[PDB]
């Protein structure tokens, strides 16, 4: 279960698409297609460590002729095709981690184990992939969230609450402190809602759903001794993925914001969609008043 906190070591050669491109026996003559295969290698090197915005901006910038930095990536003959296929592969890769427990490199290679015809106007690629319905919460998750934005056609995605990798401190919540001090002696049902900036705890979550709304629910007991115990769960309400500028990572925020305003030009099904955040985080706390 890889929630993308740790870095790994990776080189172009770890990637099958790259090795396929770099195998001379496969190409009797120079070819833009061969270049495409090669290019996937270095981008993949960034992807496995969650550095996902740069590779895509570099491609889009060429495509849209921004005349801006390519972050060190080679210019390509068909930046439009590599962009499109990446948008295709990235969600499969995320799903491969969640579905099969694939390691990062394996997930990407499995994702890229297919034919790469030129992106079409009619069915290439085929974007209808209903089975992909849950995020891993790892290095591919944000990019996958973006890909479902461009091509998901509004279908619901799930981000299981435990994969958010958040660690809400209930005792520290003003609302919970309020309830604790103002609730009556004896047994009380607790139920309130609190905004939670997930970026504080988890870059993946902050880069995908950002601020969410949590629901704290359970039973609170206050004893006349001043002891107290709370027994409940944290749940979460659906988020709406709408490519919110507020969720952009600083370094490429500008690029991503620009991209946001342009992408709908070529990705005509681009639409916000709901992200369910199913499940609950167990809460078992206690302590005592100062009185």
């Amino acid at each position: 279960m890889d929630l993308g906190t740790t870095t790994i070591v990776a080189g172009q050669g770890d990637f099958s698409a790259y090795n396929y491109g770099n195998n001379g026996a496969n190409w009797p003559a120079p070819s833009p297609a061969q270049v495409g295969y090669i290019s996937k290698g270095q981008r993949d090197v960034a992807y496995v460590n969650g550095d996902w915005e740069k590779p895509l901006l570099a491609l889009w910038a060429q495509w849209a002729n921004w005349g801006t930095t390519l972050y060190g990536y080679p210019s390509l003959p068909f930046p439009n095709y590599e962009f499109i296929w990446d948008i295709f592969d990235l969600p499969q890769a995320d799903y491969n981690q969640f579905s099969l427990g694939d390691d990062r490199i394996t997930a990407m290679n499995r994702a890229q184990n297919h034919q790469y015809p030129f992106p079409n106007n009619e069915g290439i690629p085929s974007w209808d992939r209903p089975k992909i319905d849950t995020f891993n919460g790892g290095v591919y998750t944000p990019a996958a969230a973006f890909a479902h934005y461009l091509t998901g056609k509004g279908k619901k995605m799930n981000f299981p609450i435990e994969r958010l990798n958040i660690k809400p401190n209930v005792k520290a919540m003003p609302q919970f402190i309020g309830v604790l001090t103002s609730s009556p002696m004896g047994q009380t049902t607790v139920d309130f809602n609190v905004p939670y900036a997930t970026a504080k705890d988890s870059w993946v979550a902050g880069n995908t759903v950002g601020e969410i709304t949590l629901r704290i629910v359970g039973i609170l007991v206050k004893s006349t001794s001043g002891q107290w115990s709370f027994r409940g769960e944290i749940r979460a309400y659906d988020d709406l993925y709408d490519f919110n500028p507020s969720n952009h990572r600083t370094e490429t925020a500008e690029g991503m914001t620009r991209l946001g305003r342009e992408v709908g030009q070529k990705f005509k099904d681009t639409t916000p969609y709901p992200i369910g955040i199913p499940g609950a985080i167990p809460v078992n706390i206690s302590g005592r008043s100062h009185h």
